[PDB]
This record gives C-alpha cells, structure tokens and sequence, in this order.
C-alpha cells in the first residue's frame, strides 16, 4: 500500500524522505533541491512556499515569513517570543496571549498562527513526496528538537493535521539521526552534533535494547550557519567601503542581496579553498565582483567555530560520561560540512572518525523515513 514519509521540519530548511525498495530516497523538489527553505511569502497575487519564497525576500521583506519554529506552541508572554521578535522583518501580533504573524496578502491584512505557517511548509513537503511517488500521501513521521515541550510537540502535530497528514509519531531529531546510522542495532552512547542554519544542538543519547534515553542536551539556539553568513556580510561591507568609498550597511536590500551571495560563497568554501562573489548593481549601479579564501572565512568565524566545543564539554559533564565512553559522533546540519568544524570536533575526540556517510542536511529526514516505514506496518 501507500508508503509513509519522514519529514524534518527544520528552523531554516525542511527535508522529506521515503523508504522504498529497501532503501531511503531523499526527495528532490521541483527545482531539484533535496532540502526546501522553511519560508512562506505573500504577494498581491499568490502564496509562495520554499525556494520561490526565499528567492524574493529582498523585494518583499515584510511579507516573507520564516522562523515559525521559534514561535510554534509558545504563548506571547514567553520570554523567547519577547526576545526573538525584535530580529524579524515581519510583524508579530498578540491575540489573547497567542502570537500570530501579520502580513499583507492579495491586498488585505491577514494573520496566521505559527502552526498555520508550519502547515504550509508541511503541505509543500507532502506535495514534493507525492510528485515523486505518483499517488496521495497521508501518513508521516515529523521530527522536533529533544527539548521541545508538550505544547510545542502538540502544535507541530496540529500543523501536520492542518496539512492533511496523519502523524504516526512526533520523534526527537537526535533519535532520528541515530536511527539513520543504525545505532540502535549494534548500552550505546551517541553524541549528535547538530549545527543548523540558526541553532546549535548537542545531544547525548544512551540506546539500550532499542530504547533511547536522552542523557543530556546543550547548545545555543542563536548559533548557526546564518551567523557565519553575517561574518562574511560585515567583511564585504568593509571591502565595498574601502574600494568605492560608499557605506552600504543602511541599505536593507543591498545587505540582503549581499547576504544571499555570502551563503553561496560559504557553501563553495566547504569543497574549494576559494569562492567568487559576484553581484550586479549592488549599490548605485556599482557591480561588486570579488572573492574570498577559505583561510580568511576561517579567521572571520574563528571564535564561533571554537565556541561549538563548550556545549560538547557541558553535555559530557551533564551525562556524567568521559570522551572515551562515547561510541559514535554523528554530524547533523549542512554547517557540519565546514572542514574547520570537522577538524575541531575530531581533534577534541583525539582523532576519531565521524559518522558523516549520510548527507548531514538529510540524516534527520532519513531516520524519520526509516521509522515511518516501521510504524505504518503496525497499523
Ligand atoms: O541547515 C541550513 C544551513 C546549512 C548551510 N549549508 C552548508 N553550509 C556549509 N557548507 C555546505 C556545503 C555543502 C552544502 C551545504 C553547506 C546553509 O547555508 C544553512 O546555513
Ligand atoms: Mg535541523
């Protein structure tokens, strides 16, 4: 019968997988991308989700929503909501102690609950899976951070039901990554090092007889790939001032366009030692054609890369385990593809091999897809 799917509903990107013909297929979207931005944009004529939404952000900042995972299942009074709101270009309103995102859509003011925004992202992932499978998909496993509370898990499950999905189970992101690597089929102590687009999560699990126990969680909810992009943005703003004698830092569109180029250059630096950066008419008709070296990017982010080890040390203390007691070091998130981040973690664990054979950007969806296939058999 119809296969069930695994969905990694990420803060910045989402990913969908399916276990078919004895293997996991991570499904590419219509643009050919195996991950989709967790973005929704509203225009005078349409609602855009994923790549098309992220692509037009510089020309529609107030009506392009992202980071709904930071609001989902929270009350307006939550300290996290109170702190996070100042950093977003879109409006957050308060409706009886519930946050809602307020936008302009088809020439009208509309407001959506966080679970309605995440339901739009989940509808996109469901449609990406149906385009590959060729039949309607109704069952899914959706992942969440280990630290999510009952309200945040319930709101995520509600987002799935709004999307027309029957949610077989809400499972922890680190548990899904461990399932992907077969770590439950080898007491096994696993460290999941999840450096995402906007958050950094370290989890220590103990797996015994198929049972997962969360021994410790540590990290920084405000450290991720976006922060490395911003170190490049600042460096380039300074370069533009030196070359052209113009300060672009107050031009919101120019900064946004520069940030988009920086993210692309950063990805290239994970596989090449140099990356070109080329923007046409960045400011006042001036074309900004330049380049950056991997060594310079490493210098610009040196403090941030080093800071990823403190949460690892903290999690080991909380779990009451030494480095030698950890059996597996699992990489999660595209930011773990950065060679310097891998070198720092390997050196900390005295040269040990890292589990990185599954694309780190896809490992959570991969594990969710394996678990979805196991659970649908039971129904
Ligand atoms: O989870 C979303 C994160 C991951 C980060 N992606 C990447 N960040 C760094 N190197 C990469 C190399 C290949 C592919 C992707 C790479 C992307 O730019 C974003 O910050
Ligand atoms: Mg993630």
């Amino acid at each position: 019968k119809a296969a069930a799917i695994g969905i990694d509903l990420g803060t910045t990107y989402s990913c969908v997988g399916v276990f078919q013909h004895g293997k996991v297929e991570i499904i590419a979207n219509d643009q050919g991308n195996r991950t989709t931005p967790s973005y929704v944009a509203f225009t005078d004529t349409e609602r855009l989700i994923g790549d098309a939404a992220k692509n037009q952000v510089a020309l529609n900042p107030q009506n392009t929503v992202f980071d709904a995972k930071r609001l989902i299942g929270r009350k307006f009074g939550d300290p996290v909501v109170q702190s996070d709101m100042k950093h977003w270009p879109f409006q957050v309103i308060n409706d009886g102690d519930k946050p809602k995102v307020q936008v302009s859509y088809k020439g009208e003011t509309k407001a959506f609950y966080p679970e309605e925004i995440s339901s739009m992202v989940l509808t996109k992932m469901k449609e990406i899976a149906e385009a590959y499978l060729g039949y309607p998909v109704t069952n899914a496993v959706i992942t969440v951070p280990a630290y999510f509370n009952d309200s945040q898990r319930q709101a995520t499950k509600d987002a799935g039901v709004i999307a027309g999905l029957n949610v077989l189970r809400i499972i922890n992101e680190p548990t899904a990554a461990a399932i992907a690597y077969g770590l439950d089929r080898t007491e096994r102590n696993v460290l999941i090092f999840d450096l995402g687009g906007g958050t950094f999560d370290v989890s220590i699990l103990t797996i015994d007889d198929g049972i997962f126990e969360v021994k410790a969680t540590a990290g920084d909810t405000h450290l991720g790939g976006e922060d490395f992009d911003n170190r490049l943005v600042n460096h380039f703003v300074e370069e533009f001032k030196r070359k052209h004698k113009k300060d672009i830092s107050q031009n919101k569109r120019a900064v946004r366009r520069l940030r988009t180029a920086c993210e692309r250059a950063k990805r290239t630096l994970s596989s090449s030692t140099q990356a070109s950066l080329e923007i046409d008419s960045l400011f006042e008709g001036i074309d900004f054609y330049t380049s950056i070296t991997r060594a310079r990017f490493e210098e610009l982010c040196s403090d941030l890369f080093r800071s990823t080890l403190e949460p690892v040390e903290k999690a080991l203390r909380d779990a009451k385990l030494d480095k030698a007691q950890i059996h597996d070091l699992v990489l999660v998130g595209g930011s773990t593809r950065i060679p310097k981040v891998q070198k720092l973690l390997q050196d900390f664990f005295n040269g040990r091999d890292l589990n990185k054979s599954i694309n780190p950007d896809e490992a959570v969806a991969y594990g969710a897809a394996v678990q979805a296939a196991i659970l649908i058999k039971s129904t």
